[PDB]
């Protein structure tokens, strides 16, 4: 169908940020065009997920629903970081899709657990990921895919609108507010509140983001402070200073039990498990 | 000011294409954010213009108005291609801005004149431009800047909505319709009608686009055909197959004598001289 210059793709939501990064909503993209563009580059997407202790129990639904909805037709490499390799379920995968289990060590105190995601993605992004995938996507495991999540999200760097804050003014954002923390954002600043549970971009940009947040968290620990929302607080500070080249709408990170299904979401793509 | 997620930046126009490229309108961007992003990279923009025979007379207003409105605060290199080096006016330039005169030879029949822009940008993009600028922008000389044209346009590859067609259905687009031409677009295809008078992108992408259109035009000449709108017809075919990463609205290419000042243009930035 021909794009219509004189009709907004959405009349109810913002579809591009003030720095001209697309905000990804249903009705903003033609997947057939995007699929072709990314297939021509033989794109491989790494998907990282942490499944520690009891969270191992979420892997089966997470993987089965990813097989149905995530980057279907594209090459995918799942990277499961777990303290229990044997507990990873054997989910059957479509062609061009593979999974690796990465064993997580002790931790060994709670500020170390808080830094584990940034530290381990940073470390693996610099070894394995750089030779294996084009893009890396980091999500939480206690989640299921319900609808399409595809190459429309792919870009050098992206974050996702936190479902609790997308209608909020910046004063209500739960940014780190203590100037003693590396994640400090003043009251007058902030574009959006991004959720720590869904971010990514090219391997190089994710290398940079995770190294930065891990290095900043280490500075915080040394000064005896922990940001109010841990690596999410640092993710926010990073994306304030290095603006994402796309932002995902809350279609991409929702909780229907807590937040229902408002009219502004035409699709619920990836949701918290109740 | 905080972006508002639940308010469209425009309620009257499309602000992103179906392949998630921003369409640049007033009200879609914060120039302070974009200026900073591009300054941090010390961006240099080359601006190319052809001023042949009598068109030499448009250079003075073109350059004086570019000094006021084009990429102010950024490094700029004007490249004036002319058959009359001595007729280029001495316009005084702001700091960080320079102009080079590039002498154009004979031409030496009319299909050669038709191919001169693509051929000469292609040739110079591969020598001079690649070591001298980050982005290249190609415009016509019989034009004046009236309002801001800045780093909001910068991206790997962009075209501009032709002011005569932006409200038209694709059937009305004056694409090349003969299958014997390299610029052939069938009746059922086409996203937009782009104008040949304003396109650009990174040097590498402009290298690729101009080489492709020049190579295709040479094929057409050998087969005794000339596309209905010359290098614009080929530009269109190129941007159909290699979709631009931004599209400029007609604010960026207007003719007020022919088309007035409709409500949908909040600014007229770069206009035909009457």
């Amino acid at each position: 169908p021909q794009p219509k210059v004189l009709t907004p793709s959405r009349k109810d939501v913002l579809v591009v940020t003030p720095w001209l990064a697309p905000i990804v909503w249903e009705g903003t993209f033609n997947i057939d065009i995007l699929n072709e563009q990314f297939r021509l580059q033989n794109t491989t997407i790494g998907l990282t997920v942490f499944a520690i202790k009891k969270y191992v129990a979420f892997l089966k639904l997470f993987l089965e629903t990813a097989e149905k909805h995530f980057m279907v037709g594209h090459r995918v490499h799942y990277y499961v970081f777990t303290d229990q390799p044997a507990a990873v379920p054997r989910v059957t995968l479509g062609t061009g899709r593979q999974l690796s289990v990465l064993e997580v060590g002790a931790y060994k105190r709670w500020q170390d657990v808080s830094m584990r995601r940034m530290e381990m993605i940073s470390d693996f992004s610099e070894r394995r990921f750089l030779s294996e995938v084009d893009y890396l996507v980091s999500v939480d495991v206690d989640m299921e895919f319900r609808d399409h999540v595809g190459v429309e999200i792919l870009t050098p760097l992206f974050g996702t609108l936190h479902p609790s804050f997308y209608g909020s003014s910046r004063e209500a954002f739960t940014y780190e507010r203590r100037p003693q923390s590396q994640a400090y954002i003043p009251k007058d600043e902030g574009d959006f509140y991004y959720m720590g549970a869904f971010f990514g971009g090219s391997v190089q940009e994710v290398q940079r983001l995770t190294r930065a947040c891990h290095q900043a968290m280490m500075v915080d620990q040394a000064n005896g402070i922990e940001a109010v929302w841990h690596d999410e607080s640092h993710l926010n500070k990073y994306l304030l200073r290095h603006k994402p080249t796309k932002v995902l709408s809350p279609e991409y990170l929702w909780d229907q039990q807590l937040l229902g299904w408002p009219a502004v979401l035409r699709k619920l793509r990836f949701t918290a498990v109740p």
